[PDB]
């Protein structure tokens, strides 16, 4: 395992839904690669929150239920992250609490 960097606000969103108005509540953690890319997380925290608000509110409730959507969306999430990121990279996406309201 790698450094553990916690995005301590959880997350809540909208989600895209016929019926009415659903809402994913969701925390998450990254595993980094090297202990390096912790700053550059931090520093570069704010757009982070903003990339993966983006991701999460552009789901249903139906591709996130499952486990295979929210391994589709840690795979998503860790991806673009990475792609701005130059000290490193996220190895894998965790969430600590996720659940639809």
């Amino acid at each position: 395992l790698g450094p553990l960097y916690a995005i301590d606000a959880p997350f809540a969103v909208n989600l895209v839904s016929q019926n009415g108005r659903r809402y994913l509540k969701a925390s998450i953690s990254l595993e980094l690669s090297n202990e390096k890319l912790l700053n550059e997380v931090k520093v570069k925290d704010t757009a982070i929150k903003d990339t993966i608000i983006e991701i999460l509110s552009s789901k249903s409730v139906e591709e996130v239920v499952t486990n295979k959507g929210k391994n589709k969306l840690k795979d998503e999430i860790k991806s673009h992250l990475n792609s701005f990121l130059i000290d490193g990279f996220i190895k894998n996406v965790f969430f600590t609490d996720f659940i639809i309201q």
